[PDB]
This record gives C-alpha cells, structure tokens and sequence, in this order.
C-alpha cells in the first residue's frame, strides 16, 4: 500500500492547541500521544503535525532555529519517537511540517550569515545592497507587513523575508544550502516519518535579478492566499516566488523521498494561479505527490463555485494530484467562513460530505470534525503577529487556533491552567465528550462518512465526472472498475429537487442523511447529501 497517500485522508494537528499534558497551558506532544485513540477513531488514515521544532515561536513554530530537535515547550525527541510509534501501532501515518523556505533569525546559519559579506554562509540567505538612496532593493512586500527587505548594519545590506523580519529566506540558488535542507528532511525520514507537509512550497526560489513585481490592475481579482486589506495583494507575484528553478529542486526533493518507499509530500501552494501551480508541481510523478491550494480556503462556497473549481482543475494536467482542505491553521474555521449564514449543526455535515467525496486526498483540520465555529479572541489576548498589523480589518489567525474542547468542563479539559489562547465558550457544548456518543453529532457524521468512503474504491481515487443536477445542487459521479457512484449534495437551507442524470441501481444509506428518490426525481431536504449506486 505504497499509494495510501493518493486519496488518503489526513488529520491536521496544531500541537500548541491540541492537548496540554504537562500543565503550562500549551499543547505538547505527549497530549497528542494521549489522544491518538480519538484520532484513529475518526477513521482518518493519518496525521500532519504543524511545527514542533526548536523555535522562538515568533510565528509559532514556523520560525525554526533547529531543524533536528523538538522545542522544550513541546517535549523531547523521545516524546516524538513515542508518538510516532504509538501512531503506527494504531495504523496511522505520521507526517510533519517541514519549513525549509526560511529559518528563524536565531538559526545558527543566519547568525553566521549576517556577520559580514564573506563568511562561509554569506550567500546561504538572500542579501542585496540598498539602492543609492539607501532604500530596499525592490518593491517586494512581506506578507506579514512592510517591505520584504530588512536592513542589517553588520553587512550594510538588506536581507529578504517573505514573512516576519525574524524569518529570513534561504537562498536556494546556493546548492549547498539546498542540500543542507534535504539533509534536514532526511533526518526525519530516518526516524521513520511517513511524509511532509511542505510549508510555502513554491516560495523556495526567488528571482536572482530581483525584478520588481507588476501591480494588480484595478478591478482584477486578488490572490486567494491573503486578505484584501493586505497591500501584499496589490502586486502580481511573479519574481518573488514560483520560479522555474524550483522544478529541478522538487525533483531532487522527490529523489530523497523515493529512498524511503511509501513516504509522501503535500505542498502548500501560495500563488496567483494556485490550481495551475499545483498541477505543475504534482505532475510528472517526479516532483510533489500532492499539494493543496486556497481555492477551498476562501469565501466562495456555492455549488456553482465548486463546479467552477472542478472544471478548471479538470482542464489541467491529467497526472496532477490535489489534496483538498476546507480548513487549516491559517484560515477562519470552515463552519463560520463558509457556513456563517447556514444551519450551524447541519451545514458542516453536508460540507464535509462534499469534501470527502471530491477526487483527491483530503486534509481535515482539528475541530472541523466537531463543526467548531471560529473563535472570537479579544484584542488583549491576540498572539499571532499577523493579527497585530492590519487590525481590525484583519485580525490574524488566532480565531482558528484556540484550544481543542475535549470536555464541557473547565478549559474544555484542555489544560489545568489558563491556556495560551482562551477556550471559546461556544466550543464547550460541542466538546468531544459531549459529542462522542451522540449519533446525531457532527463527529459521528464524520466517522460514518469516512467509514463509508473507505468502503468504496471509487471514493478513494476514482475518476470524477460532473453531472447536470440543476443550479442549486452539486452533482457528480465517481468511478473505479465495477463501481460507479452518483454523489449529490444540497448545500442550501432549502429543499431542492432534480431529475437524475444517470440510472440508479440502488440507494446507499450513510450517516443519517435523508433523501427521497421517486422514479427519476431526486428530492433533497436542506443540507442533505445522497449517494447512489449507478447501473
Ligand atoms: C511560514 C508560514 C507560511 C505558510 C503560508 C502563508 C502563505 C500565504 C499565502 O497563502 O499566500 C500563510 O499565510 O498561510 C503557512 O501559514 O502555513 C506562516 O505564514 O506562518
Ligand atoms: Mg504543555
């Protein structure tokens, strides 16, 4: 089963906010180990851990100061080996973040690099002289605010950072820096991890000529990877990322992965044309195994929008392989972002049915299986630096990073002390303990859906074909071998009805969904899904 990743369902864990087992208010590895039984009980195939490596935590793990160790705050390397082994014993794959596009400015490489222009690591990062007036070398902007260039008096030069000033970008034009990052990944492969989520995977290379980006012409759509209030959205991102050289490197990265049969990679795409980039990066069988985009992580969510996404993707490279996600640690929780104006109990159910029925792998975010709404974090409790630069038009990412509600008791059973972000009051009645034995709760709908999906080869990696089912329903068939299934979804809060475009052999009952099939007319009550075996 060395192709489990190609259609597999991955559960994303944000270690800080999963379970505190030690009592400091921050989630740790041992807490995860303690909850792997729950995770396995979701019927997912594995997990992806957000960064737990040595880090100042200025971007909460994504500023790495030691690639081959666990930060004391999360536990130890031994804790991780225990987690990994227990996870394997439960049949779970374990993937971890790898953040190789940039290091913390506390990383020894950068400490060395910044001292002068001639040291051995001077070119391991991206340095450039000021313009004659002393200003940044070009017009590139940090996603987290201000210029992508920061002046350093030691070298009398600017260094590049797409993200925080404390996250200097690695210069992939330097083959030794590239190889060093491969070696860092190899370290975790040798411990037996099953794969990597590759942070900002298309950011690796920048244009060495340092060309200015062009502006976005007035009225044109902005990138899906950033809020519209961010001036980063005012330029087309052509030279600051997604360079051709990255393809060669992705091959190298893939070669590394191939030395460890059965391992996989999911790349994070942040690009002006993300579907295209994802097809580009996952094609050929010699680069990334899969990647996800922000196409399903934004505001549009109608059945017609989903149709547009599917069509667009279907026109791309036939050998590409997408990983789909409706939530992660960077966006408003789906039940709010997509379902704010929908029934809070029924909408997440059908939305997840769609997610689990699309052709691709799936990433499912911690708490999404509980139908958790976005949390409201008060100003004085804000932690994410990305929540302190565009406030209040954009309030950062803490709203999706609040601690996991295990019980309806104090701190949701997450911690014995006040946690690093406040437990959301609305989450308590949606806690795991409250939801565990309720067959009508979103948790059990998810368990049921993933068991169902697991029982049908066509829902693993079958082809997908859109079918006419009217304007307000989403419909397609999934096909593999003997099996062709018809999948129809009502994402609206009103009854909808359609003529079946194919001929139904039988109904497939799943997770208490209710739909009326009368001859050739299919009726779906609000927020219902319907699966049918096709003749
Ligand atoms: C280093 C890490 C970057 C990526 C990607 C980033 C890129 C923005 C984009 O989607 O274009 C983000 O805001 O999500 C991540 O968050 O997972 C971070 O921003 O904290
Ligand atoms: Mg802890």
């Amino acid at each position: 089963n060395m192709m489990w990743w190609r259609g597999g369902v991955i559960y994303q864990i944000y270690p800080r906010s999963f379970l505190d087992s030690r009592g400091d208010g921050v989630g740790d590895l041992n807490g995860i180990t303690e909850k792997l039984d729950y995770v396995a009980s979701l019927n997912v195939d594995g997990i992806w851990l957000s960064p737990f490596f040595t880090s100042p935590m200025l971007d909460f793990g994504y500023d790495v100061s030691d690639y081959r160790d666990v930060d004391p705050m999360f536990g130890t390397l031994e804790d991780f080996k225990a987690l990994l082994e227990k996870a394997h014993s439960l049949g779970l794959k374990v993937m971890i973040d790898q953040v190789i596009s940039h290091t913390s400015d506390q990383h020894p490489w950068f400490q060395e690099s910044r001292q002068n222009r001639t040291n051995p690591k001077a070119d391991w990062f991206v340095w450039a002289d000021p313009k004659p007036d002393g200003t940044p070398p070009n017009n590139w902007l940090s996603i987290f605010g201000g210029s992508a260039w920061t002046f350093d008096s030691r070298r009398q030069q600017y260094y590049l950072h797409n993200f925080l000033t404390s996250q200097p970008d690695v210069n992939f034009h330097h083959p030794e820096a590239r190889q060093a990052q491969l070696d860092n990944m190899r370290f975790w492969l040798d411990l037996g991890v099953d794969g990597f989520r590759l942070d900002t995977v298309n950011f690796y290379f920048h244009d060495a000529e340092l060309r200015d980006n062009p502006p976005v012409p007035k009225g044109e759509a902005k990138t899906l990877g950033a809020p519209e209030a961010n001036p980063y959205t005012w330029q087309r991102h052509v030279y600051d990322l997604s360079r051709p050289e990255n393809l060669d490197f992705l091959k190298d990265l893939r070669a590394l992965m191939d030395e460890y049969p059965g391992t996989t990679t999911v790349g994070e795409i942040g690009d002006d044309n993300p579907l295209e980039r994802m097809a580009e990066y996952t094609a050929g069988g010699d680069k990334l195994h899969m990647a996800y985009t922000f196409d399903l992580l934004n505001m549009p969510h109608s059945a017609s929008y989903l149709r547009e996404v599917i069509e667009r993707f279907q026109r791309l490279a036939g050998d590409a392989w997408p990983c789909w996600a409706t939530s992660n640690h960077d966006v408003v929780r789906s039940a709010t972002r997509w379902g704010a104006d929908e029934d809070p109990h029924a909408y997440p159910k059908v939305m997840l049915a769609v997610l689990f029925s699309l052709r691709g792998s799936v990433c499912l975010y911690q708490g999404e299986e509980l139908g958790l709404p976005e949390a409201d974090v008060p100003f004085e409790r804000i932690q994410d630096p990305y929540g302190k630069v565009l406030w209040p038009e954009f309030k950062g990412r803490d709203g999706c990073r609040t601690p996991m509600p295990w019980t309806d008791g104090e701190q949701g059973g997450f911690s014995p002390v006040e946690p690093w972000l406040p437990m959301e009051a609305r989450h308590l009645e949606l806690a795991v303990s409250r939801q565990q034995d309720d067959p009508n709760a979103t948790l059990n709908t998810v368990r049921a859906l993933l068991a169902f999906r697991r029982s049908h080869p066509a829902l693993f990696d079958g082809d997908l074909s859109l079918v006419d089912v009217g304007d307000d329903l989403l419909g397609f068939t999934r096909q593999k071998g003997d099996e062709t299934l018809l999948c129809v979804f009502n994402l609206t809060g009103q009854e909808q009805q359609t003529t079946l475009p194919v001929e139904v052999a039988s109904d497939l009952p799943v997770a208490h969904f209710t739909a009326t099939r009368d001859g050739s007319t299919l009726t779906l009550p609000a927020y219902q899904a319907a699966f049918m075996q096709v003749a």
